[PDB]
């Protein structure tokens, strides 16, 4: 079956992919690892457990992992007094402490001790993890299944005109994981923007009436909040859970294979994740990599109302 | 009517310019002035006397100007076509020199230039004069792609071989229009585009249709093109009119850093389409295929 | 009493280390750690080994480290199958088997396990174990009471013009390195470059008679190899064991305080690092790197010398 | 004797240059171009024409070149001394043009460039003629250091002002001497050098002893200085007499990528001296402190 380590920092996108993979039943969700750098290693892991603790998944693993890049430095916001969770909604308390251990040395055994070719990393944050634990067991690359990861984009940035937030934040782990020989699905800002939270989803999702579906159309009242100013967005798109759905289903995420490099010296391209589309698709064989291109938006927001209905 | 000064390095396709300029009413082509750097300026300063020469277009002056990039190191009579000697000799003074003295004594916001080479007689000028930024009425440039690379995956020939010299140009404050490989490649040399060149049946229109068989040998390996484009003559297509290429306004700057981007024409197109009082520079997104042919095929029959 | 742990890459001015932190009764060798990407991890690992072996400190415990920078790619020379040990010299075969685990996770449990303030890294190779171990368990930091490294250059380069060796190697991990808020010696070229292994000292090195008196001289005997082709030096010079002679005795090895950074961006100047040697010298409570000036050559090598003599 | 061009952005110590430049018998000065971007070109070339107003030098062209960096973008009387307004008018044409058609029209070999500010005029005449750079005897240029920086850690501010001109002027195949921070920083104003002038008793002498005033002025808060130093008329010193200025031959080149090392003057030391032959760049090292102050005070005497 399809078995992932979820590694991310919710997050309010982390938060629905979360919902994702424990709600469809062909995800095996074997664990949750933490990356601080977007935002506070401590509030990510707190929203983290709080979420699964919201959907009684508490018998699900987390492990916090980096507070920072791998090379540059720190650029998150000051704690706030009186903050705790994700804005806009209520979780319940985590009910277990967090599991001891940094969550590199937990993503190595994992992967040591299951067998080859099982484990399918997601990495929906910076990628500062992931690069890690390359560096720490280089025997993991060959292991790995695959690697679907929330990132980039082709011809579409956000945190510039060509780079995008997650890549950004460590560029040079970016790089790291891009380069290793096993393969990646790069789920980019030019499949993500498709995934566009409109009034008739959110109303399907308001239909189911539990208290996870009402949590999950909270996320997609954020989801709004965040992008109110972004003129690009009548109704704002949702990242993160696009990689939970490209492994449910492929049909869902179009893809095409380039090869996919990272910039970590450019001035304006800094984090830009550079696909040469130039020439005919290579084959699987050839190319390692490929870019996430077309959202089935139908397929797409079925599997989230169903894993949300699934969860009750 | 528009009047210019072709900054160019014949080169096939700005031969094909030339072409345009001489053969559409519109245009007055006040001369040509060359730059070394993708080939070699003498060379390229031949080719361009001697395309002249096959248009009848002997009163129109040529000046050489810079033979190398800027900066960076200098990495380097038209293959295929057969010209005559040119008549008129090669004018004398740097084209840098005489950009500059052009520009100074006509009147302010009535020359446009149109670089369809590497931007170093552009920048060098620039540096050397700075009040010709404000009295020129528009640059509209062959090079660069805002999502579409040749030379790499993100980058294009004429803004690689002087990237600095490339972010001189979009960086004074001037109305830029960038004509990139997103537009260029739409500017498909077809079967029956040829085939209705070949029947204007004159030198000239054979001279055009040599220049076509090189695009086809020049991109004979490359296959994203069943048949080839043709880049330079966009520049002067967008002046003749403006709806054979559209333009979309956006914040656009060079990258002279980075690794895999160098080169780069980096445009921003997040939010919407600024105002032109707000933004100076414009990308061309969308050919007229069926006009933009119209063009170059009524150029040739006019230059008979 | 100097307690340390020696990160490095033996190597054979490496090997001189090992004898003085072990002939040395001012120094507490905790472990040796290696890394590689200046040489191949497993060939170096054997000789930190095997050394320690020779000098009959069976009790030293080995882990074996990264094999390649954090960020850039593996630039280290082809393995000869007849090749083990270091070249010019024979070494016995270890008794001590390789110790089990990571030498980034070695250094992170022994520097949280024991009292803050005591533990001193040495480290005489690329930094990458350094630099990973800081980012896997940041604690660490505040805990060490100095780094003293064999690595730079403030006016002097090898590799390049203005670069070293082990900084150029990972010049990223050095960056990590010299960011942090940690105490600093960096024992540099300009330092280095004095300690030059003369005809007199070499003699009296021989007349001590014993095998790893024999084995001290060989090494240098491959020093004056490998600088044969350098018209800078009639005799060669020896790097490493500087640190630990540093250690021993600050009168041996003078510093100046600066502030110290590495250039990881530059064309030219790849790997350099750049000392700010401009104003007076700035207080130890403002500027937390200094580096190395001037050798007291005849004291230098009476701790050589004594140090072999006192191993027997 | 050495006939020089002085490319220089006065500036206190372009000032002490020019007057050294004029007052001692072995320098010929043919003219004096200007560069902005230490300062602005419209102050620097004011103070040029004024200083050699001030000298009794009103027979010396002075032409005004480039206003801002290659690349990079613009970041700008002489303060604490009085100057007399010039009587002559500023020469016409680009000093760039200037210093092009000087070259040209004298025999090959016989003048010496001498820049002490940023080197965007001396590139830009590089890149519009080429064939200058084999006829140049010598550049002899104030800037850079190889192992002090004053800017930063390891730049100096004439380099790092146009690290790009400076790159195409190390890359050039002429002879250079880099009067870099190493040596001027021995060019000491100390009490009893300052009262050697004082005591000459003109107002040219006055004149130099106010520049000597701004340099302590400006050093002030320098705790690397009891007393400040004077940097670009050590050029000028070089060229009266070599061993005034001693020189170590070495490979040079302009770090013009990095973030800590932007605009460093990279001296290549490894290894033993090479020959002439071999390496065309060479680094100032050792100033002989008595002689340098002897001919300025000549000069300073001479000028009446
Ligand atoms: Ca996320
Ligand atoms: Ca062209
Ligand atoms: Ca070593
Ligand atoms: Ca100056
Ligand atoms: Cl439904
Ligand atoms: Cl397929
Ligand atoms: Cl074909
Ligand atoms: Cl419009
Ligand atoms: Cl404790
Ligand atoms: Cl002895
Ligand atoms: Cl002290
Ligand atoms: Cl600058
Ligand atoms: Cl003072």
């Amino acid at each position: 079956m399809t078995t992932i380590i979820l590694d991310c920092d919710p997050g309010h996108d982390d938060a629905m992919a979360i919902l994702l993979a424990l709600g469809n039943p062909n995800i095996d969700l074997l664990g949750v690892t933490t990356v601080g750098g977007n935002q506070s290693l401590e509030k990510v892991t707190y929203n983290a457990r709080a979420t699964l603790e919201m959907a009684h998944a508490t018998n699900i693993p987390v492990h916090a992992g980096c507070d920072r890049p791998m090379i540059r430095p720190l650029e998150v916001a000051a704690a706030v007094h009186g903050e705790t969770g994700l804005d806009g909604v209520t979780l319940p308390e985590p009910t277990r402490p967090l599991d001891e251990g940094h969550a590199v040395n937990w993503i190595i055994d994992t992967i040591m001790s299951h067998e080859p070719g099982t484990i399918t990393l997601v990495p929906t944050g910076p990628l500062t993890n992931i690069a890690m634990a390359v560096r720490l067991e280089p025997r993991i690359v060959s292991r790995v299944k695959e690697v679907v990861l929330m990132g980039g984009g082709y011809h579409v940035g956000n945190w510039s005109a060509v780079a995008e937030f997650n890549i950004k934040v460590d560029p040079e782990a970016a790089h790291v994981v891009f380069n290793e020989d096993w393969p990646i699905t790069m789920v980019g800002l030019d499949l993500t923007h498709q995934a566009l939270c409109t009034p008739e989803v959110q109303a399907r999702i308001d239909a189911i009436g539990t208290p996870l579906s009402a949590f999950a159309s909270g996320l997609m009242d954020f989801f709004r909040k965040a992008y109110k100013n972004n003129q690009d967005f009548i109704d704002p798109p949702v990242h993160d859970p696009c990689t939970v759905a490209y492994l449910i289903d492929h049909s869902v995420v179009q893809t095409r294979r380039c090869p996919v490099d990272v910039e970590i010296k450019g001035d304006l391209t800094l984090g830009m994740t550079v696909a040469d589309l130039r020439g005919p698709e290579p084959s699987a064989d050839k190319c390692h990599t490929q870019v996430a291109t077309k959202l089935d938006f139908n397929k797409f927001w079925d599997l989230i109302i169903d894993a949300l209905k699934e969860l009750k």
